[PDB]
């Protein structure tokens, strides 16, 4: 389970996945969120698997 924090200006929020590997989980966040009109800065922490996009 990877986890992604958005942090925009209309839309604030946390989803998270189950993933075999960090890329794929990125394409499942990328593709959601081109999807809910979201686009920003991309971070990864791998101690707590969590990717956040600003």
């Amino acid at each position: 389970t990877y986890k992604l924090i958005l942090n925009g200006k209309t839309l604030k929020g946390e989803t998270t996945t189950e993933a075999v590997d960090a890329a794929t989980a990125e394409k499942v966040f990328k593709q959601y969120a081109n999807d809910n009109g979201v686009d920003g800065e991309w971070t990864y922490d791998d101690a707590t698997k969590t990717f956040t996009v600003t």
